[PDB]
């Protein structure tokens, strides 16, 4: 037999919405919601488009690939869970409806967003600098909340930012966010890591960092290195100008001030967000 499903939660129990009955033996996912498509799928599970069957509304529902191997590792994906209950509701922020576990596996419902940023550049040569400039300040945005709420996501990427209606990027994937102890955390993409990681120093500026990098990586459509002499190049004070070509003398005075190399005078996002640029 299986136990049924429960909610995951770090807030204040058995899971029970209108369409399910646990005297049926399929699980929650299945009874509950109709998968549409998968949007992706890796060593972290699947991602499927769903439409809700309480409230006929479109989600997006991850859920991990195998069955928990132990109380820790049980652990450490349920975190994911109270990693993003503390980031809560922000329009710039993948906001979670429900988490639940069934079978040993992990369910996390959010909204639904559309593409990567990522995946929005690679099916683009370069982006247009004004939507640029959107995904920019609307991450900026979700980085001011997270350091309101003293949070640190140590995997800021094209791939973890999702774009929303009308020009608008919402920040997603708490799983490597950190409470200012630190908490369990994996290895964030070595392409975008803030240089002040190398010693373990973290902090608030870091995701600025990787923001920065981040940015210049989808202006400039060029991959930028994972080591090497052209990472310590990156993380010199200065833009190499084999990646601003196209960059106006505007998005690069911005990015050059999120990419200094001492955290101590690197930009905060909010002095980022009171550029008379970045207005609005
Ligand atoms: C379900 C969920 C739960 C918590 C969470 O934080 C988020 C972001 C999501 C969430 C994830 C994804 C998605 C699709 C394909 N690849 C990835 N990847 C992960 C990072 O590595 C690369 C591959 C992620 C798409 C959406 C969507 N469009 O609505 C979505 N909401």
């Amino acid at each position: 037999h299986q136990l049924q499903p429960r909610r995951v939660s770090f807030r204040g129990e058995t899971l029970q919405s209108p369409g399910y009955d646990p005297s049926r033996p399929e699980s929650f996912f299945q009874q509950s919601f109709q998968r549409l498509s998968r949007l992706g799928h890796g060593s972290y599970g699947e991602v499927f488009k769903v439409r809700s069957k309480e409230d006929g509304r479109l989600y997006a529902v991850k859920r991990s690939m195998s069955p928990f191997r132990g109380p820790k590792d049980r652990a450490r994906k349920l975190a994911e869970v109270g990693s993003h209950e503390k980031v809560g509701q922000h329009p710039c922020c993948v906001r979670l409806e429900q988490a639940w576990e069934e079978g040993g596996i992990l369910y996390l419902q959010t909204e639904l967003c559309g593409p990567s940023l990522q995946q929005h550049c690679e099916a683009w040569a370069s982006l247009p600098e004004a939507q640029v400039w959107g995904y920019l300040r609307d991450t900026l945005l979700a980085l001011a909340h997270l350091h309101s709420q003293g949070l640190v996501h140590l995997d800021v990427k094209p791939a973890n930012i999702f774009l929303g209606p009308r020009g608008r990027c919402k920040l997603g994937d708490f799983g490597l966010l950190v409470e200012l102890g630190a908490g369990e955390v994996q290895e964030g993409d070595p392409r975008y890591m803030a240089p002040e990681l190398l010693q373990g120093s973290y902090g608030t500026a870091a995701d600025v960092f990787s923001l920065g990098l981040t940015i210049l990586e989808v202006a400039c459509n060029m991959e930028l290195p994972h080591g090497g002499e052209g990472w310590q190049q990156l993380r010199q004070g200065y833009l190499p100008p084999e990646f601003t070509a196209g960059l106006s003398s505007e998005l690069r005075s911005v990015l050059v001030m999120m990419l200094e190399p001492d955290p101590k005078l690197r930009a905060t996002a909010e002095a980022l967000l009171a550029l008379p640029v970045l207005r609005q």
